[PDB]
């Protein structure tokens, strides 16, 4: 999927603010060399007001989750698991 969630994020902004907010922090070391970006879609929902990431190369979507919070326009974050892989039985 390479999708991740994001949380207490400020809805509104558009898609280039979090979208150069989680690749410029994956540009530091330099996990990527091309001529664009890492992650490419990552649109904003509105209600209880959430982001997702979308990456069609960054092979940081297990990791991204480090940066659960971080910081969005001054403002703690909370990044999720948009996967539920196994599903806990019982």
């Amino acid at each position: 999927a390479r999708r991740l969630y994001v949380g207490n994020i400020p809805f509104g902004i558009t898609e280039e603010a979090m979208m150069d907010f989680f690749n410029a922090q994956m540009r530091l070391g330099g996990l990527t060399q091309a001529p664009g970006n890492p992650v490419l879609a990552v649109q904003i929902n509105q209600d209880k007001n959430f982001a997702f990431l979308e990456f069609r190369s960054v092979d940081e979507t297990t990791q991204a989750m480090a940066f659960d919070g971080i910081i969005f326009q001054g403002q703690s974050l909370k990044i999720r698991r948009p996967h539920d892989y196994q599903p806990l039985p019982g």
